[PDB]
């Protein structure tokens, strides 16, 4: 009973969190065996920001620049290297906490929970989606920068994102543990705006399939829709088009509601033209979309 | 920038979770130093939870009866008793992973993260309020008994909530861990109906605060109010009468922002008067109350 935005438990990802500092610049790390990834821009001093050439600014660091601190330990640091937007800082030991793990890069509309930090500290954690705009709408401030993003199957851990920046519209850019930046976004304080942020459509449909196990059964009507139908209302509402890919991942949740995905597509049409009316989902008065269909057959179930 | 319904990172948690089981019966206990603490309905089958007398139940269980496993290793129980409605099961180690920690027991209207378990594993962890009915809106399923509520000051883990059971509204109940019910209810299979949920009024102002620091100011007025006016408008919307007390602890809000308690009030009884007409507050649709002033100082800070 009961539905709520549920991250992952956040252990494993805290025993990795350090602070790294390189000059007056203090973020967060990522340590995992024997590297630290951070953010490049711990090279960078405010001035660096507005246009930095980081090959340039990372010819005058040396091993001895990066200072890596895990809890209250200082790591030895005896190589650095640049891929893509991230430094890797090759210290001396290896992390003893390090969990299984796996680096990927997620797809717009995949959920993750992300552990907010502030000088290698966790301050707490919370779940959220990469935007179809590749933006996260976080809550990061100044120092947060490092903090990363993860999903955890069963025992492994696979690090999706780590956080770079704010936009000057307040949400959140990052990278993948790769370096390379979710979008089109460059680390660089030079203003950059973020497209459309049209809703999952999808996850919206795996929370109104939660609703339907939860008891809130209010919105669900006597109408069917088709694909295309469906889809020209989603285009007026700034919905994702759905696909068949989409309403495949969702047959769990329509064998186990007995609610076939077309009915949902419906009741889904008939809020998007007509509103809530005051009413409430899932203690929501708007449709959520950052929960996708395996989170909702996840928290349904009780995996651990 | 950015606001997040956040949970306090779980690994000191996830540290103390362990399975305790009993004849069939299974579900989590918390391991602090020696001792490990689970719902005493982990000596009941299903047919006892209708009429259940503890005392009684409990004379035919021995030490060698309570199964509990750290993980994958067994814990030897060396003494058990029962308090209130828990069970205090003396094992023979201590938990390594002890973190230091309070038993708190705490009031309506206060936050705290529950950390989900199933078989001593955590699944999730998620931010809550204790309403002031004494219920709690989780996520729970058959299993998750056991599972604990905690804030973390620092280094130093509180826990103030054990989860029970779930009410015929799919609304949760549980103990703090002196094994005291919060509210009124029991740990039986007998309907228990909840009260009038009402809205934590101070909750609700400190998120208007939130909005305000994190750019959302379409809500605020050109008006004021008195507490008493501000109380007869409450009263009508089925909102905590807001007190004195309260807007001493909204202050430092008040101060960061410069918007007088009394005006945010005024704010308040225009968007309980009005609705929101459509739009949004920190990407809801509806007046969050499960920040408190403090969670709300805590995340526009930093705090690790
Ligand atoms: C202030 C804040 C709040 C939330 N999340 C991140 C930040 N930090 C930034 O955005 C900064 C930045 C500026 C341009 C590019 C890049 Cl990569 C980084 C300004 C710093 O200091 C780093
Ligand atoms: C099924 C579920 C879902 C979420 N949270 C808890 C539960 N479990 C219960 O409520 C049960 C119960 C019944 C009456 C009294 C008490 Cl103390 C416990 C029925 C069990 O099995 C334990």
């Amino acid at each position: 009973s009961g539905f709520r935005k549920m991250a992952f438990p956040s252990g494993k990802v805290e025993g990795c969190m350090v602070q790294v500092t390189c000059g007056t610049t203090t973020l967060n790390g990522l340590w995992l065996d024997d590297v630290v990834y951070c953010p490049r821009h711990v090279i960078c001093t405010s001035e660096d920001m507005l246009n930095p050439n980081y090959e340039d600014l990372l010819i005058r660091k040396s091993n001895h620049n990066f200072l890596v601190q895990a809890g209250n330990v200082q790591l030895r640091v005896i190589g650095h290297s640049m891929q893509n937007c991230v430094l890797k800082l090759k210290v001396d030991t290896a992390n003893p906490k390090t969990p299984k793990y796996k680096f990927v890069r997620i797809q717009p509309g995949q959920t993750f929970s992300v552990l907010a930090c502030y000088n290698g500290s966790p301050s707490g954690v919370y779940q959220c989606a990469m935007r179809p705009n590749f933006t996260i709408k976080g809550s990061f401030l100044n120092g947060s920068c490092g903090s990363v993003g993860f999903n955890i199957d069963y025992d492994c851990v696979s690090f999706c994102y780590m956080h770079h920046m704010e936009l000057p519209t307040g949400v959140h850019a990052g990278t993948d543990l790769e370096g390379n930046f979710y979008g089109p976004f460059v680390d660089r304080q030079t203003a950059q705006a973020a497209g459309t942020d049209t809703t999952i459509t999808v996850n919206v449909l795996a929370w109104l399939y939660a609703a339907v196990i939860n008891g809130d059964r209010w919105f669900l009507n006597r109408f069917t829709t088709t694909l295309n139908d469906f889809n020209l209302v989603a285009m007026k509402y700034n919905y994702e088009p759905l696909t068949q890919d989409h309403v495949d991942i969702l047959g769990p949740l329509s064998a186990q509601t007995g609610i076939a995905v077309l009915d949902m597509c419906a009741s889904l049409k008939e809020l998007l033209q007509n509103g809530m009316n005051g009413r409430t989902i899932l203690g929501s008065a708007l449709l959520e979309d950052e929960f996708t269909p395996f989170d909702v057959v996840r928290q349904c179930s009780g995996v651990t």
